[PDB]
């Protein structure tokens, strides 16, 4: 895949588990991209079999591209709810997820949910680390 | 500064730091790019105030390039520290810090820092993170 395959199966998916189906219009105002460039994605997404087009459906996911979508969204969110754990203003962090989650290794994604973890199962520790930068 | 113009003055300073100088030869190889384009980008950074040339030394950095790329320098050194603290394979480190490193606000780079220094202030706590890892 690359970064802009991966942009495309986030959005798909999530138009999908949000709506149902997912129509190249809605793809295109999701991505503020004209519908012309989808339909070039989604045709190379076809010949790399990550979808398929169904009669009424429309676009559908394989199971290739189902197992990597919700992947996509876990890392996301996952990023997310990281630099909001370590307390960046919230009108920051969707620009810094979107400018940095195709250009992580999923290593570096897989110790980003350790230490997501380690945080959550004790708030003494996002007291300890937020009583660090108000200091 | 832009993620390209950022990226070459990175790389100008420390040129300058461990030769004194940074030959355009010496920067098209470090960031994988012909000396051509290294040329044109070269010639915009001078016009654009951030390069100036001197006398036997050749290209340098003004100093509001040099104010740069200390902060440019600090960053990629904060990433690298960042995901090693956390248990990133060591051989993933540096490609995901020179992928995410223009993209992420200030906000989130300062966020990383309380992090660091959380970790580095008790053995304890990159133990219990590290166990969480194990598991
Ligand atoms: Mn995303
Ligand atoms: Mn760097």
């Amino acid at each position: 895949t690359t970064p802009s395959m991966e942009m495309y199966i986030e959005q798909i998916y999530m138009l999908i588990e949000e709506k149902g189906y997912a129509r190249v219009s809605d793809i295109a105002e999701a991505l503020a991209v004209h519908p012309s460039s989808v339909t070039k994605m989604v045709q190379k997404l076809d010949k790399d079999e990550y979808l398929i087009y169904e009669k009424y459906r429309g676009l559908v996911l394989t199971s290739k591209g189902k197992k990597i979508g919700k992947r996509l969204v876990y890392r996301h969110e996952l990023l997310e709810q990281f630099l909001r754990i370590i307390g960046v203003d919230e009108e920051k962090i969707y620009n810094d997820v979107e400018g940095i989650e195709h250009h992580l290794s999923w290593n570096s994604i897989d110790r980003i949910g350790d230490l997501v973890q380690y945080f959550e199962e004790d708030d003494a520790r996002k007291k300890d680390l937020k009583s660090i930068q108000k200091k």
